[PDB]
């Protein structure tokens, strides 16, 4: 319903790397797997495939599959909580 979510969504594209910050939560990075309307709630939703199992779903909500990923690796959030861009996975193999 927000204009803000409408704005923030303008440039969000499936395939984009991103960083999700919902509320108090610690920033989490992943890849945009879905952008747009869904069946569970009105407005725009961004489905994200997380780098770690820090999500709430496996790409499906209420039995409707929106995208694919392993359990706990997917999440749906409002566009205003998503920053898209060069957000590489936070990992250090050796330093």
């Amino acid at each position: 319903s927000d204009k803000l979510n409408e704005e923030a969504a303008k440039n969000i594209m499936v395939g984009n790397r991103c960083e999700v910050t919902v509320g108090a939560q610690m920033a989490r990075r992943g890849e945009v797997a879905y952008v747009g309307a869904t069946k569970f709630k009105e407005g725009v939703w961004v489905g994200v495939k997380y780098d770690e199992p820090v999500g709430k779903n496996d790409g499906s909500v209420a039995g409707v599959r929106y995208f694919d990923c392993d359990p706990k690796y997917g999440g749906f959030v409002r566009p205003v909580d998503v920053k898209v861009g060069d957000f590489p996975e936070l990992s250090i193999d050796e330093i």
